[PDB]
């Protein structure tokens, strides 16, 4: 009587019916789910989430080494969610942020909210309401790490902060989701106390890491970034993606396009020098990629190119 096939479906069908689809899935999944996203920045990133972006009403946690280019990513996604006519908030307890390199990103920072809270509680508490007005597209709180309860603040124990996030995250994403808006964690490595919770409340999360530092040989133009996708409840998770970011500069595209089109072949690289459907792109990923930046009509039909065999 035994079809495992069968029966195996119907056991898929049943666990994504009572948890929630995403519950369980095959990593070779062809997912057809075109849900809402917030582009990262990052086009390898997206196609390495399946669905073309952040998925909205979600929460992403987003982890990694300072230096890695964390919140090079968040602004992108704050920037791609604005020009979709998304507003946009960010809860700051670093106070690092750098509007000037955030409007170098495409940020409306003009129209960027900005709230800097004096406790932990606060700032989820702030974060909660500004959600549940179901006005944002998009919220980044800076730094797990940095959302310190208020009784340490003041001189007090127990194991608190974890319980901290736990409590606002679980009022949290019931608003998330009704809303439709995502909410970026930034997590500053070295599990931050409330990177716990977050582990399973999240729908994404991203490992990223520096992995090089940009050369074209003998200086530094800037440094590569790789991101894992560690977790992924609405697409195959552990897919990976790389993109370079040149200091000053957030998310190279022409960088992307380069190497995209090296490996789905549109661009050939016979040793040390890149070529185009016949025309020489230059030796060195850096020629390449000042090619790219001049010869702009080159760069769109090889996006397109590559849009097209994946998804624009
Ligand atoms: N203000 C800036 N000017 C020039 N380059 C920058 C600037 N800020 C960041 N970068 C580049 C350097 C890195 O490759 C990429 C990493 O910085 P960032 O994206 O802010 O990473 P991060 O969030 O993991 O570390 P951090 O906590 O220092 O912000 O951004
Ligand atoms: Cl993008
Ligand atoms: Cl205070």
């Amino acid at each position: 009587a035994p079809d495992r096939e069968k029966a195996l479906e119907l056991a898929m069908a049943q666990i994504d019916k009572n948890f929630g689809k995403g519950s369980v899935m095959r990593l070779g999944e062809e997912v057809r789910q075109p849900i809402s996203v917030i582009p990262t920045g990052s086009i390898s990133l997206d196609v390495a989430l399946g669905i073309g972006g952040l998925p909205r009403g979600r929460v992403i946690e987003i982890y990694g080494p300072e230096s890695s280019g964390k919140t090079t990513v968040a602004l992108h996604a704050v920037a791609n969610a604005q020009a979709a006519g998304g507003i946009a908030a960010f809860i700051d307890a670093e106070h690092a942020l750098d509007p000037e390199y955030a409007k170098k990103l495409g940020v409306d920072t003009d129209s960027l909210l900005v709230s800097q809270p004096d406790t932990g509680e606060q700032a989820l508490e702030i974060a909660d309401m500004l959600v549940r007005s179901g006005a944002l597209d998009i919220i980044v709180i800076d730094s797990v790490a940095a959302l310190v309860p208020r009784a340490e603040i003041e001189g007090e124990h127990v194991g608190l902060q974890a319980r901290l996030m736990s409590q606002a995250l679980r009022k949290m994403t019931g608003a998330l989701n009704n809303s439709g808006t995502t909410a970026i964690f930034i997590n500053e490595l070295r599990t931050t106390t409330g990177g716990k919770a977050l582990k399973f409340y999240a729908s994404v999360r991203l490992d990223v890491r520096r992995i090089e530092t940009l050369k074209d040989g003998t200086d530094a133009v800037g440094n590569r970034t790789r991101v894992k996708v560690v977790k992924n409840k609405v697409s195959p998770p552990f897919k990976q993606a790389e993109f370079d970011i040149l200091y000053g500069q957030g998310i190279s595209r022409e960088g992307s396009l380069i190497d995209m089109g090296v490996e789905h072949g549109f661009i050939r690289k016979s040793g040390s020098w890149f070529t185009y459907e016949g025309e020489q792109l230059g030796q060195g990923k850096e020629n390449a990629r000042k090619f790219l930046l001049e010869n702009t009509d080159v760069a769109n039909e090889i996006e397109k190119k590559i849009k097209e065999k994946l998804g624009i």
